[PDB]
């Protein structure tokens, strides 16, 4: 509706920053779009893209995620919450992504860009979706920037709602490997002051949070409400100052708004 339109024009406005948003309702092939054919910095929901191309590459090499990964000082970057408990020893494929996907650990995301060829190669594993919108440039920390007018490591709301029901929902991804996705996305530790905060205590929610420069604060979403069809949620936020913090109340506000009803 109109009012969803002005409601979310009011919060971004309120924020004094750039708000994406985008909703797909299964139950009648529905979008609500806000911004959401530009370019936002991913951060951290990236994450899900390279984890979804370790999972492909595993349906033609069974054990793959059983491979096992040293962890060395060498390793670390800025935000290391699982890596920093296993270095000198080894994390396997599996542990990795469930440290990215449910830690935000940037030690995870880089052994998982570096296992599948590096950044171009989870571009071209979006490419073969059918996703010709994400760009991955960098790996971490640096992917994280953000800086207003950088296309690196960007996508569109549009873009990456469309490819999350493709990877939870849709058939991009084997029934095993699917699952396991949606299982380590319900077990996010991370997000529960962003989407989550603005939806009923009952709704089931698998989702992925980032941060960076600029105030960046982003979370996508697959959500289960009580007794209806699955939604698929993309909210990126970014501001005009480089050291601006973080405001994931401003994606709460925007899963509200639009959910209502
Ligand atoms: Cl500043």
């Amino acid at each position: 509706t109109a009012d969803v339109q002005q409601k979310l024009a009011e919060l971004e406005r309120q924020s004094g920053g750039r708000l994406g948003v985008a909703l797909i309702n299964t139950a009648d092939n529905s979008q609500i779009l806000y911004r959401a054919d530009e370019r936002f910095a991913m951060c951290x929901t990236s994450k899900v893209m390279a984890a979804a191309a370790v999972l492909k590459k595993s349906e033609s090499e069974p054990n793959l995620l059983n491979q096992r990964v040293e962890i060395k000082k060498s390793d670390l970057v800025n935000y290391n919450p699982i890596a920093e408990k296993h270095v000198n020893g080894t994390m396997s494929l599996a542990e990795l992504s469930a440290a990215a996907l449910q830690y935000s650990d940037n030690v995870a995301m880089n052994k998982l860009i570096a296992h599948v060829g590096g950044p171009a190669s989870v571009t071209a594993f979006a490419r073969q979706l059918g996703d010709e919108t994400f760009r991955l440039d960098r790996t971490q920390p640096t992917l994280n920037t953000a800086i207003p007018g950088d296309p690196r490591d960007t996508t569109s709301p549009r873009a990456m709602a469309q490819t999350l029901r493709n990877l939870t929902l849709g058939k991009a991804l084997g029934d095993s490997q699917r699952a396991q996705l949606v299982t380590w996305m319900k077990g996010n530790t991370t997000g529960a002051a962003s989407i989550q905060a603005g939806l009923p205590a009952s709704w089931v929610v698998g989702d992925k949070t980032g941060s960076g420069g600029y105030g960046t604060t982003n979370d996508i979403a697959v959500i289960w409400p009580k007794d209806r069809a699955p939604l698929i949620l993309v909210t990126y936020f970014t501001q005009p100052q480089p050291k601006a913090e973080s405001r994931r109340d401003v994606l709460a506000s925007a899963a509200k708004i639009v959910t209502d009803g």
